[PDB]
C-alpha cells in the first residue's frame, strides 16, 4: 500500500465527468473540475486540463496524469503551508499518506483549519485525536472514508486498506 494505491481506493476511477460526494463536477481519480453547477464550465475545466477538446472523456493514462498532478499538488500545499508542514514533518510515512489523504479530498486551506486535530497528530495522542477528528463535517458527510483515514492515523498501519 501506498498513497497513490490508497487514493485509488478512496476516489474510484471514472473516465467520464461525474458528480463527486459534494455533487460537484470531477473526473478521473478524484480530480475536482470545478465547483460551479455548470456542466459547459465543468468541460472548459477538463479541456484546459488536459490540453485538448475532450467530449467530456478521458482516457486511464489523462486519467493517471491528472492522479499524479494531484497527489503532488497536495504534498506541495502540506509543505507550503505553516499549519501543516510541522506536523507532516513530525509523522511517520503512513500517518503522512493520511494527511495527505485528507488534503487531496478537502484542499490545504481546509485541513490547515483542523487546529485542534492537528495538535493532537503533533503531540502523538493518537486515540485522542482520532475522536477529535471524527467531530467534523468531513467525518460526517464521507463516515466510511473518513473512518479509514482516521484509523490510519490511530495505528499508523494499513489496516484499513486491506
Ligand atoms: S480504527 C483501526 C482499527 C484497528 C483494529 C483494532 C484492528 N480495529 O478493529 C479497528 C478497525 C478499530
Ligand atoms: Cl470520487
Ligand atoms: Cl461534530
Ligand atoms: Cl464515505
Amino acid at each position: 500500500m501506498n498513497i497513490f494505491e490508497m487514493l485509488r481506493i478512496d476516489e474510484g476511477l471514472r473516465l467520464k465527468i461525474y458528480k463527486d460526494t459534494e455533487g460537484y463536477y470531477t473526473i478521473g481519480i478524484g480530480h475536482l473540475l470545478t465547483k460551479s453547477p455548470s456542466l459547459n464550465a465543468a468541460k472548459s475545466e477538463l479541456d484546459k486540463a488536459i490540453g485538448r477538446n475532450t467530449n467530456g472523456v478521458i482516457t486511464k493514462d489523462e486519467a493517471e496524469k491528472l492522479f499524479n498532478q494531484d497527489v503532488d499538488a497536495a504534498v506541495r500545499g502540506i509543505l507550503r503551508n505553516a499549519k501543516l508542514k510541522p506536523v507532516y514533518d513530525s509523522l511517520d510515512a503512513v500517518r503522512r499518506a493520511a494527511l495527505i489523504n485528507m488534503v487531496f479530498q478537502m484542499g490545504e486551506t481546509g485541513v490547515a483549519g483542523f487546529t485542534n486535530s492537528l495538535r493532537m497528530l503533533q503531540q502523538k495522542r493518537w486515540d485522542e485525536a482520532a475522536v477529535n477528528l471524527a467531530k467534523s463535517r468531513w467525518y460526517n458527510q464521507t463516515p466510511n472514508r473518513a473512518k479509514r483515514v482516521i484509523c490510519t492515523f490511530r495505528t499508523g498501519t494499513w489496516d484499513a486498506y486491506k
